[PDB]
């Protein structure tokens, strides 16, 4: 019935609007008038800022997350976001603390729900939007079904109004009012042998295991010779060449010189960027950030080391052959499987590439918004 969300200021779950409409459902909004006061919470449990520079605070969620954050459809993988990973994606330039929010149970004083948001200036149908990217909702399992989301959304919406936003994006794998796109997933195996003894990938008459090895043996030789790791060096050459790529789209991020230098700039375990220079100007990058699943109950193996395609941008290749790339570098590194959505140009190599559909799909979301849905080939955005 969706009887929380029929009260948010998000489009109803029979609305359209035409390509022309791109507004707020509530505009001339004023901080002063926002609720100063905390939400309140039931008897035995307290709001918590979270400090994630802080190794205790940041391993009290890393551990939430472990044990409560999502799990697929048949319930053999969880995520695993690193600490380093969180710090990373938290910390971003002109991040808020208090924008990092917990719920404490006091007793035991430990953490059991949990929700964050940065900020970010975002591009729908040519109209830049100051806007704040949640992530990261998670409540804790022996307290499921108690109407406990709601007030964390609440809670984080009346923190952001604070600062005078009133604008949001997020994505979820479950079906809320409304989604703008709708982008299917695809995973490209890479480590054959792991994925089967987990139950991952199937084989049969046809596809043999050592028929299955052969078909995803990748080459390891570079399509782009001199693609390399970047550096502090590339920043600026980045800035340019992504910027000018996501133009195309009708939903993407502006990025500053300072944001680039976050978002990309490799950091081991967590975020992997590499770029071709040529007469000293970035022509090529590949990006894809790293998120174990845990192998639940699973006596030999522990985790899934999976990679996922970010952002990715060729001048002097073909589409194909850069993505071919981006599977090697995933590939050298250690992966066990490289995923991606059908976004920006993706959907044009997937079978080329031998990638395989995935079970369900990726949905894209706006808080406060009007504007009309459009296929995923049109969207230009990836939140972790
Ligand atoms: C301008 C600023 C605005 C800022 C805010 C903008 C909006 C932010 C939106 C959040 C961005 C998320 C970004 C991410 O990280 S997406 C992935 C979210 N995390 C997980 O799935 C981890 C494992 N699962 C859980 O932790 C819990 O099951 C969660 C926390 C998901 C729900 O807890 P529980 O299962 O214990 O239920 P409840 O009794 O509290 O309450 C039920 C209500 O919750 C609505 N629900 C269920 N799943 C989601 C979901 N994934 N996004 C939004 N709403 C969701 C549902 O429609 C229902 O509403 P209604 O049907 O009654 O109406
Ligand atoms: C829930 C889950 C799943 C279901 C599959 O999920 C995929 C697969 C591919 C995706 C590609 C791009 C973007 C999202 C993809 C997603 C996806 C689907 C739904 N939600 C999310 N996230 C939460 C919201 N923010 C973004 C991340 C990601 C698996 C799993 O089968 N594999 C994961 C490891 O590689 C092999 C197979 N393991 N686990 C713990
Ligand atoms: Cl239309
Ligand atoms: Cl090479
Ligand atoms: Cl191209
Ligand atoms: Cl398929
Ligand atoms: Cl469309």
């Amino acid at each position: 019935d969706y009887k929380f969300w029929y009260t948010q200021p998000v489009p109803k779950i029979n609305d359209e609007f035409n390509e022309s409409v791109n507004e707020p459902f509530i505009s001339d909004n004023k901080v002063e008038d926002v609720r100063k006061d905390e939400y309140k919470l039931p008897p035995g449990y307290s709001w918590y800022v979270c400090d994630v520079k802080d190794e205790k605070d940041r391993s009290e969620i890393y551990t939430l997350l472990t044990d409560n954050y999502v799990e697929d459809d048949d319930n053999i993988f969880r995520f695993n976001y690193s600490a380093e990973f969180l710090l990373w994606a938290l910390t971003s330039p002109n991040y808020l603390k208090t924008w990092h929010i917990g719920v404490k149970y006091d007793a035991s004083n430990k953490l059991i729900g949990f929700i964050s948001a940065i900020p970010t200036d975002i591009c729908i149908h040519k109209r830049t939007i100051k806007m704040a990217e949640v992530n990261f909702l998670c409540v804790h399992k022996t307290l499921r079904s108690k109407r406990l989301a709601p007030v964390l959304i609440k809670e984080i919406t009346r923190r952001i109004n604070l600062e005078n936003i009133w604008q949001a994006i997020y994505t979820a794998g479950v079906y809320l009012p409304k989604p703008v796109s709708d982008a299917r997933y695809y995973h490209r195996s890479i480590n054959v042998k792991k994925l089967i003894e987990i139950g991952f990938s199937s084989l049969n008459s046809r596809l043999t295991m050592s028929r299955a090895i052969k078909l995803y043996r990748v080459e390891d030789t570079l399509n782009i010779k001199n693609m390399r790791l970047m550096k502090k060096k590339d920043v600026e050459g980045v800035h340019k060449l992504l910027g000018s790529y996501l133009e195309q789209f009708n939903l993407y991020a502006v990025f500053t010189k300072e944001e680039i230098a976050h978002w990309f700039l490799p950091i081991e375990n967590v975020i992997y960027t590499y770029v071709n220079e040529e007469n000293g100007k970035i022509k090529d990058m590949i990006s894809f950030y790293s998120l174990p699943s845990q192998i639940l109950g699973n006596d030999k193996y522990s985790t899934l080391n999976a990679a996922y395609s970010f952002y990715n941008v060729t001048t002097t290749a073909t589409f194909k052959q850069l993505m071919q790339d981006a599977i090697l570098l995933a590939k050298r590194n250690n992966f066990d499987v490289f995923n991606a959505l059908e976004v920006m140009q993706n959907k044009s190599v997937f079978e080329d590439l031998k990638f395989g559909e995935g079970d369900g799909s990726l949905k894209y979301y706006l808080y406060n918004w009007k504007c009309a849905s459009f296929a995923p080939a049109h969207v230009g955005i990836v939140l972790l």
